[PDB]
């Protein structure tokens, strides 16, 4: 009776911030209760440890008061089959949400709408008598959103808050031999909810692993370790303090040894009870064990060279009872004189945010996922990640230790919507509920050695609750530095300047939460911490540009140290329609409400781990090895801090217009933070003209554990000489026909011939005999398909004023008139010329004046010359160039140019100067939202089809008009044009990215010169 | 049914520290709800506020699943009708323990024992509709000890820990009109028991006030006090906070007043709504005012001024909601340099701690009580008082405000008898609980200018709990210290160096938490904290030995700041005798187990708030005006920081051996810490024989609030000269006459007739007449009964080897025989001369050897001469002296020497020298646990009756046996015995008491002299 529903739910402990357990036992590390040290040792799966994943039964319900009493005893005739561990939006229960700031809920703390979408879950299993015997039998739930009731064979068992760390409970008096069946209440909402508000999708269900754990009544309930050095890590002093439960003997020992692989490096025994700390004496239950190591491999994200310990629990004959283990590397995070050091050096944090996304699975994590992620980031340069917002499935810190990256444990606590953002977190009603998440972290990862840093959680402001946390942590682990970045980024709350989207040299003065320019930060007034970006290059879309500058910065400045790039992967779903076909969905796509759109897409790859274009930037930039060219010499310096350069080899190749004249190979060897110098042989001395270039690759010869053979790790190039071009066009032996009528002018050459519109003055047709080859006339564009950085976050509704996209709305960039001024046309001896002046007008203002002269010859080349005056109090323009529709489809681009990603002005040092051939597929860049992209810069030269085209511009070519782009919202909603589209661009705009919620092109990538000059030749073949 | 006793009880919350309430309502400071603004302005009493104090039903079970179902809805007929607040120990239901460390209840945290006696409380009462009309009804208990599950009208309401501070409920939703009834179920063991370890008497049940709170429901929920001053104090500036619930209306408006007085001094007026204070803005819900206040009334122990501030919540139209209340003293308490400053200068704290204790009453508190050990304090020289160790009755804060006194509030945790003292401190799941206790305190007491420190608790080791909460503080509340005494006194979580009981040059060196001599703390390397004891001086029984030497140092050195005595008030209660007499009892007393004896009983003074002897040592040694005596000029110095002698008279008086021979008054006019020169006209130089004495004492003309008109606050006495007798006694006419026998020595003079035993050596009998003076023989003395100090925690059990108690009994002090080495008679011109020689001896060892000759002349003098030898190695002495019991029973007592008061050789700069006379009664310190007492050094002469002695010795002289107070447990079971008891004193060791656990006798008074002489002169009348 007393574990009736309707006696259990009374309570409404989802409604109580001063209850977030019931019966819930305590954290720690992890445990597998070996029984056997080798087991142990080598990392082999343990007896004691059963799985309880797999199929349950299951069923929803609109409210915790609608579950049938009948469930605590029998299964629901209607229930159905689920996978555990899984998401409930993903077995289409209800809808996932997407919102960003503001709380799904209602808010009104600590209450939770009536409506809250309960989940029941059940099972049925079996349980080995001989677990019934002995020792005790608990059931760990690793991941549960957002809280649940407990219930075992009938009985009521427990009750846990935090959806993100373990929650363990005894089960011992409840198991039964033989079938035992479990039923787990879960719901959507609780007071927890107001902890958890990070911009992500609302889920929620039983989304981590369910374990069994059988113990010893005699166990090792915890244990710590920690390491030592001296002025030089020439030797360290492993310190394990290991803690028990149970009945204590004077039999009881405790052994500590430390393994090399297959090696015994140090062992330590000894006897229960410690130090004397107080006047009341010390623990009898405890012990710490001190272990001497000489000459310790360090460990680091460059080599992550790692240790076995063993944790044994016997008797003092020497009979084994249990077993707990854990690998151990040795390192020393440190804070000195202003610098994060690491082992002795100071870090260079080249890191990213990183969320558990799964496109198809929702937030649930696998091996598989976690490993892709892991290759990636190492093979695109990151050193670190950070866990945006909530602690990790507990494998992510084994996979970080071995593969070596440095991780940024964050805290469980995210109360944006709040309004101050403080309220929770100033509210010592809500200590208890806070500390829950920061401690029960602890207690769990800190063993790690790749934890370098605690984080308070995430955008809760800053509150009393904040610096009680600082402080306990500070004295419960000393070993590594605290941050949180609420509040201003630089609070007592905090060991390190941790803002998030801080620009290098611009301030933003935000009344009482100001984002100061990065490098003024630093120097502030009494200032002496070190600076580390928790959130920088807003990745949303077509974004990442700027970044040069932060790398700049970061490699100038001592107390720079690096950031983290906001985020990995795109949160993006997949949907279907007609024929279960496949499609990445956004906020509002699930009927959600309220919703943030597409602001939940910022990764620098898709969901589905493919690369944006924007992640080469990123590699190049943060590359580790840097180059200078003097003379015949080039400098190589290296920014590895620990490893030498021992699988590295450098290419080296010369060229002219894309033409080899020039290779070479040599082998790095280049010691941590040192410099090489490579000699190059006698360069070629051409007379044709042309650009010569110098290229650098650095290729890994050998295979590693998260590179394949041949990877390439870093590239540089140089324009080494230029040889402008004297000479004359061959003379020709006829010249154009120019013809008149009442409707246009056609000039003709041959089979070529021209047309050009009297009452358009555009270039409205050509053809190449018979064959016509535009769709549309070749006009001036001054426009772009607004990009995701363009918009920020002005919606219909909400109009934001200042988006570059309303400004040129506003100023009617979009809609203007385009009028004639003035069309003529001139036969000369040599050739024909055309000319023209239009004007764009909106609402009787002239925002721009075009004024082009064509000149055709008997070479059939036509020479266009562009000259642009644009309005000084106009909205600088996104672009100046010209567009038109071609009739022709090929199958292959070429060009000689920056290439061959996408490629801005304010985005294309990753690009080289080369000569490109793609796939027309390739040009056209897959953006889950729709807006212009495929540019390539600095072009010298394109090829497509029969036509050809020189100059210097940029341009973009796909079977999408930016009309369409512009105004299809998803990707899989665009349909291919008739022909090609073309945009040749003799001036682009920056795309920015220092954030997404506002302008961030810098000055110097805005159009506001004023007049701008093009010329281009365009000819046949 | 979810009401029901088996569903509330089947949580165990009681055996849970994750529950700590349930429904209970935020911490604030002290509301009344006012409606008229002048009724708050003069604090009268608002009818919004309802006491429930009065009658009762009550009943009581050994444990809570014994209460019937029933008493939800109906009373118990066998319920009984009490008094609350109240004890229910002092109502004879259950017995009341007395334990200091070890707990009452078997440790098992956080398990309490299944037997529990609970005390079923309940009333009923009447709601006016109007209550009901509008607003909200909450119930406030003030303290309820341990913990409690409240019903009202049937249903369940919530429940609350912590024993020391207020829980508050709203009831208006259950109330109805009419009648209604209240049911508080009140635990005895609670999980929170843990965290009450203090060591004082384990009392339970409602032991504070009981109210009714009736407010708006758009109300005031919140506000904070917060004084800034200029360099100079002359200008400061008045910060109130504050902040509503409710409805949120743009009409609404909040007005702060200042008053002194009568008269209005500031105003400030505003809408609500604060500053910016991060990326979501501010408190809509609050509002803070500032008002500037020139030449503001400083507070101080001193002079405590205070002002009146009024917080008005109105409708911008005028009209008003509601007012609240708090008196403001401005006041600025910061550490600045080493040093704790009060308005810029630094204090010297005289002060005690002090327990809530009532003889009668229990723990119940009252404002009599309250105020007279206000003015007990204030009379004897206090300064402030430490909460020991709980945040105190509501009214205490108040008084002090008033009165005058520094407070040092104290969160409700002790952890004592745990193992080590950590053990919970250090736990992360008992974190929320202690937070509940810190948060809550500085919630409701923020505001009292009389507290200047927080203390986060008691003997409860250091623990990273200690670190978060220290924290929290700081961040919460800037304006005051933070001072915590676990795991070493100087931990990082304290400001203040606070030891309990750490000596003044020696070094007590324990293991991980030693107690270095106060002058060398303060020096170890790197150290800068002020120092103030936060415990000193253990005041058990006859004790206070040596507080001398503390105040000499604390005067030396600056850092050294101060302490707090232990303790106040003893904390012994009363019984009856079958003839209805009323006698103190204390541990064990109730036949409770296990107990820790007398060891409740530390305090100054007597329960019943009489004085100890010891009040006086203390009085004289914390004064305020410090005399130096140049010649004839008297240097005087203030130590008042703050004001100057504006009540101040100085009487001098010179006297010889008694006699009066110059008087003198002077006005006393000091300014704070500076000097006053006094000239003393020219001093008599008499021819008598005999000692000077000049004495000077401070009285105050006019009576205070705390003290009547001719108090004495000071006292100055200096030995001016000496004039040695050259005299000869006048030539006798008369001549004794001897008699020999076998047995005896008869000796004759007159009427007089003095006998010596032949074979025991000692003067047998006397003669005046034929009236006996001897009922016992005279002997030589060299033990005493036993004070506290000696015995320490000496037990018959335990036996305490190192004790002097043990020490002097095994080494047969108590048990040594006298043996005749020699006894012989001479006939001599003028008189006849006795000689003898005796050994004490044990098991072969001889301890001591007096060697005396007595002298009968015809004067009728007897002249006795002492000389003792004392082996080396033996314990000193208690005392080496002479012991007989007296026929006659005098009515007075005269004596020339120290006194008036109780003195011991490290106790006696409180007693002047003089000539006393008292009656016998005044002579016995009734010391609840029997011991030697009432001793008087320096006594020149002493008269009882007819006789009279002269010398130079110390004597005690009483109706009790040495022999019996060793022997009698408590003071209500002696009786007065045959004659008079008579000590004389030689040499006497001192009493010590730097703590009572240990040897705490200084080198400077044991009796290690190796040989002692003393000469007595015994004559008659
Ligand atoms: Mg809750
Ligand atoms: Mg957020
Ligand atoms: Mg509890
Ligand atoms: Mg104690």
């Amino acid at each position: 009776i007393t574990d009736s529903l309707a006696v259990v739910l009374q309570r409404r402990d989802w409604e109580n911030p001063g209850v977030t357990q019931l019966n819930r036992l305590a954290a720690h590390p992890p445990f597998a209760s070996w029984r056997n040290s080798e087991e142990a040792r080598t990392d082999r799966p343990s007896q004691q440890l059963r799985s309880l994943n797999g199929e349950w039964r299951f069923a929803w319900f609109p409210a915790p008061e609608a579950v049938p009493e009948s469930w605590l005893e029998c299964d629901l005739p209607e229930a159905d089959t689920v996978v555990v561990p899984s998401n409930w939006q993903m077995h289409g229960y209800d809808a996932p949400i997407y919102t960003n700031v503001t709380y799904p809920i209602t808010v009104n703390p600590p209450f939770v709408p009536t409506e809250n979408p309960t989940g029941c879950y059940s099972l049925t299993f079996n349980v080995d008598e001989s677990w019934l015997q002995e020792g005790q039998t608990r059931i760990i739930f690793d991941g549960v959103n957002s809280a649940f009731h407990l219930w075992c064979n009938g009985r009521w068992v427990g009750y846990g808050q935090d959806s993100r760390l373990p929650s363990e409970f005894d089960l011992s008096a409840f198991l039964r031999a033989g079938e035992n069946r479990l039923a787990v209440m879960v719901l959507r909402w609780s007071d927890g909810s107001y902890l958890e508000d990070q911009d992500m999708w609302r889920m929620s269900g039983i989304f981590r692993d369910v374990s069994l754990l059988h113990k010893p009544t005699t166990q090792i309930s915890d244990f710590h370790v920690a390491t030592r050095f001296n002025d030089d890590f020439s030797r360290a002093v492993l310190e394990a303090e290991v803690q028990m439960c149970g009945e204590l003997r004077d039999y009881l020992r405790v052994t500590v040894s430390l393994w090399q692989g297959e090696t015994q490096v140090a062992s330590g025994t000894a006897p229960f009870g410690g130090e004397i700390i107080d006047e009341r004496g010390g623990y009898a239950d405890r012990v710490t064990l001190r272990l001497n190591v000489e000459n310790p491999k360090l460990w680091s994200a460059e080599i992550p060279n790692l240790y076995r310990a063993v944790v044994e629990l016997h008797t003092a004959d020497g009979t084994l009872i249990e077993a707990e283990a854990c690998d151990v590397g040795f390192r020393e995070v440190r804070i000195e004189n202003g610098l994060l050091l690491l082992n002795g050096k100071p870090l260079l944090i080249r890191g990213v945010n990183r969320h558990e996304h799964h496109p198809l699975h929702g937030q649930v994590m696998d091996e598989q996922t976690m490993v892709q992620d892991i290759l990636l980031m190492k093979q695109n340069n990151f050193n670190a990640v950070r866990c945006s917002h909530y602690p990790n499935h507990p494998l992510w810190y084994t996979l970080c230790d071995r593969y070596g990256l440095y991780v940024v444990d964050e805290a469980n606590i995210e109360t944006h919507g709040m309004v101050p953002m403080n309220r929770l977190t100033d509210d010592p009603r809500w200590l208890p509920a806070m500390s829950e998440r920061v401690t029960r972290m602890v207690q769990r990862d800190r063993n790690h050695p790749s934890v370098i840093i605690w984080s308070l959680g995430n955008e809760s402001g800053h509150g009393a609750n904040h610096d009680a946390l600082y402080r306990w942590i500070k004295s419960v682990d000393p070993s590594r530095p605290v941050q949180y970045e609420g509040g201003g980024a630089d609070t007592t709350a905090t060991d390190i300047i941790c803002p998030m989207y801080a620009r290098v040299d611009e301030d933003q003065p935000f009344p009482a939460v100001p984002k100061w320019s990065i490098k003024k930060w630093l120097s502030l007034p009494g200032e002496t911490r070190p600076l580390i970006l928790c959130e920088y290059a807003h990745a949303m879309g077509n974004s990442l540009g700027g970044f040069a500058k932060y790398w700049q910065a970061f490699r100038q400045y001592p107390r720079l140290q690096g950031g983290f790039v906001w985020d990995w992967v795109d949160q993006s779903l997949i949907k279907y329609d007609e024929n279960g076909n496949p499609w990445s969905a956004y906020g509002g796509d699930f009927g959600d409400t309220p919703n943030d759109r597409q602001f939940c897409m910022n990764g620098l790859v898709f969901a589905d781990r493919t690369p944006h274009p924007a992640l080469t930037e990123a590699k190049h930039q943060q590359q580790f090895f840097q180059f200078r060219l003097s003379g015949q010499t080039i400098e190589v310096t290296s920014e590895y801090l620990f490893r030498h350069s021992d699988n590295e080899l450098l290419h080296w190749m010369v060229a002219l217009d894309g033409k080899p004249l020039a290779s070479g190979e040599v082998p790095l060897d280049v010691a941590p933070q040192g410099k090489q110098l490579i000699e190059l042989p006698e360069l070629p001395q051409p007379e044709s003209a042309g650009q010569l270039w110098l290229t650098v690759r650095v290729v890994q010869p050998n295979a590693t554990a998260w590179s394949e053979a041949g990877h390439i790790s870093a590239w540089q190039q140089w324009r080494l000489a230029e040889n402008l071009s004297v000479t004359l066009p061959a003379a020709s032996h006829a010249i154009p026909h120019l013809t008149t009528s009442e409707m246009d002018f056609c000039i003709e050459l041959g089979n070529k011939r021209w047309q050009f519109n009297r009452q358009s003055g555009f270039l409205s047709q050509m053809w190449i005999g018979d064959k016509k080859q535009l769709l549309t006339p070749l006009r001036d564009q001054f426009t772009r398909a607004p990009l995701d950085n363009d918009i920020g976050v002005s919606e219909a509704t909400r109009i934001d004023p200042n988006a570059w996209v309303e400004r040129w709305k506003a100023a009617g960039h979009y809609q203007a008139e385009a009028a004639l001024l003035q069309c003529t046309a001139d036969t000369l001896a040599d050739a024909v010329l055309i000319t023209t002046a239009h004007a764009w007008q909106h609402q009787g203002k002239t925002l721009f004046i075009s004024r082009k002269t064509y000149r055709i010859d008997g070479s059939g080349q036509m020479a266009i010359t562009v000259d642009v005056e644009v309005a000084s109090d106009t909205p600088h323009p996104a672009r100046i160039g010209l567009n038109c529709q071609l009739a022709q489809v090929a199958e292959r681009v070429n060009w000689l140019g920056l290439g061959p990603q996408e490629n801005y002005p304010d985005r294309l040092t990753a690009a080289c100067f080369d000569r490109w051939d793609l796939p027309l597929s390739d040009m056209y860049t897959p953006y889950v939202f729709p807006s212009e992209n495929g540019l390539r810069c600095g072009t010298r030269e394109l090829n497509y089809g029969p036509h050809q085209w020189r100059g210097d511009f940029q341009f973009n070519i796909s079977r999408y008009s930016q009309q369409q782009l512009m105004e299809t919202s998803h990707r899989h909603l665009l349909h291919a044009e008739e022909g090609t589209w073309l945009n040749i661009d003799g001036f682009h705009m920056g795309i920015g990215g220092d954030d997404s919620w506002s302008p961030s092109v810098s000055a110097e990538f805005q159009l506001s010169a004023g007049r701008y000059h093009y010329q281009l030749v365009w000819c046949q073949k």
